[PDB]
């Protein structure tokens, strides 16, 4: 188990434009296209991302290419974020995957909301951090995925992904 296998489980793989858990046009392995309700706007974003006229459909290879880019960008974003970097660097390799997973799903706009969770993680107060992480819109809207990610943060094992 590694970050790619973990996110592949959590995000799935679909080769046609679909709506994510929030109702947003998405493709591949959780590649968000746009928050616009206009399918044509999503199709434009897709064509730009792939570099050809896709008409809303991609190949598995193309999905995996976007996924490589998205994971890379998620990790690098963490390192470029003054709040996230020290916490990330304090973590072991398995808990780092939980961090990448959460950033991949949520982006960085809500980082400040997780200030207390982040502190508890840096302090290695794992059970306390897990309790705090669940007190969130994130947990309530995607509880089974959040439970897996939280178990990963709590234990530093892959038990939730088997
Ligand atoms: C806001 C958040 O919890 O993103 C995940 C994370 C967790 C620990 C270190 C870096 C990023």
């Amino acid at each position: 188990m590694n970050i790619f296998e973990m996110l592949r489980i959590d995000e799935g793989l679909r080769l046609k434009i679909y709506k994510d858990t929030e109702g947003y046009y998405t493709i591949g392995i959780g590649h968000l296209l746009t928050k616009s309700p206009d399918l044509n706007a999503a199709k434009s974003e897709l064509d730009k991302a792939i570099g050809r006229n896709c008409n809303g459909v991609i190949t598995k290879d193309e999905a995996e290419k976007l996924f490589n880019q998205d994971v890379d960008a998620a990790v690098r974003g963490i390192l470029r974020n003054a709040k996230l970097k020290p916490v990330y660097d304090s973590l072991d390799a398995v808990r780092r995957c939980a961090a990448i997973n959460q950033v991949f799903q949520m982006g960085e706009t809500g980082v400040a909301g997780f200030t207390n969770s982040l502190r508890m993680l840096q302090q290695k107060r794992w059970d306390e951090a897990a309790v705090n992480l669940a007190k969130s819109r994130w947990y309530n809207q995607t509880p089974d995925r959040a439970k897996r990610v939280i178990t990963t943060f709590r234990t530093g094992t892959w038990d939730a992904y088997k």
